[PDB]
């Protein structure tokens, strides 16, 4: 399948050059795999959804994302315009308030949720988690983030838009996790993204175009931003068989473009989430 005129994180991710338009992708595109958004909520009746979101939990008054990112970060996971994995099933868990913030313990239960409520829901294809958020380090939130891996989901993270070394962050300092750096369409860097070690890979996270609350869209930038378009590739390469929810991470490192990105400092990984799709 070919998406033209797609937006330029989805071009890239099938490409091993910057600068193309067109996303292309598997026809499955995710079909029978489920990626949780941990994350503001989703706004499920968004028509980029088509039916395949919804909210499982949330830890406030309303299910609904009051704020946009996590029907933004949905929407680069599963979205039909703005997604990677465009058939995957999508679940809101609602850990962040309307404002973006969430209490650590909130995080922590969100996980915890996703661990076992993905027992009840039908995923053949496995089960990813999106969590484009964090804060200073925990160890309780990385071990949250570990435990949720260790479960069997794919769980991607964000690096952080702290400029610094993902060490001092979590769960972007969690080992276990896919910890996810963000990258810009030139394949610089992105500005904003922490670094270090404990990432795993890059995705594209500036100017990315996604879905927003009331039914609308607009592009922001984060490392939030590059995270789901990890998850989504995992949900997309699971459904393929080509990994597993506990491999996936390395997968998506061993097959990414290597070496595209620049203002990567030494020692961070140069590795952009890469499809490798062949017609
Ligand atoms: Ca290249
Ligand atoms: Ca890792």
């Amino acid at each position: 399948a070919a998406q033209t005129n797609a937006p330029w994180g989805l071009a890239r991710i099938s490409s091993t050059s910057p600068g193309t338009s067109t996303y292309y992708y598997d026809e499955s595109a995710g079909q029978g795999s489920c990626v949780y958004v941990i994350d503001t909520g989703i706004e499920a009746s968004h028509p980029e959804f088509e039916g395949r979101a919804q909210m499982v939990k949330t830890y406030y008054y309303s299910s609904r994302d009051g704020n946009g990112h996590g029907t933004h970060c949905a929407g680069t996971v599963g979205s039909r315009t703005y997604g990677v994995a465009k058939k995957t099933q999508l679940f809101g868990v609602k850990v962040l308030d309307d404002n973006g913030s969430g209490q650590y313990s909130t995080i922590i239960a969100g996980m915890d949720f996703v661990a076992s409520d993905k027992n009840n829901r039908n995923c053949p294809k496995g089960v990813v988690a999106s969590l484009s958020l964090g804060g200073g380090y925990s160890s309780s939130v990385n071990s949250a983030a570990a435990r949720l891996q260790s479960s069997g989901v794919m769980v991607a993270v964000a690096a952080g838009n702290n400029n610094a070394d993902a060490r001092n962050y979590s769960p972007a300092s969690e080992p276990s996790v896919c910890t996810v750096g963000a990258s810009d369409r030139y394949d610089r860097r992105s500005s904003f993204s922490n670094y270090g070690s404990v990432l795993d890979i890059f995705g594209p996270g500036t100017d990315i175009l996604s879905t927003w609350i009331g039914g609308s869209t607009r592009s922001i930038s984060g490392t939030s931003m590059a995270t789901p378009h990890v998850a989504g590739l995992a949900a997309y390469l699971m459904t393929l068989g080509k990994t597993t929810a506990a491999s996936a991470c390395r997968y998506i490192a061993d097959t990414a473009n290597k070496g595209d990105l620049s203002n990567i400092p030494f020692g961070t990984v140069n590795l952009l989430a890469y499809n490798n799709y062949q017609a």
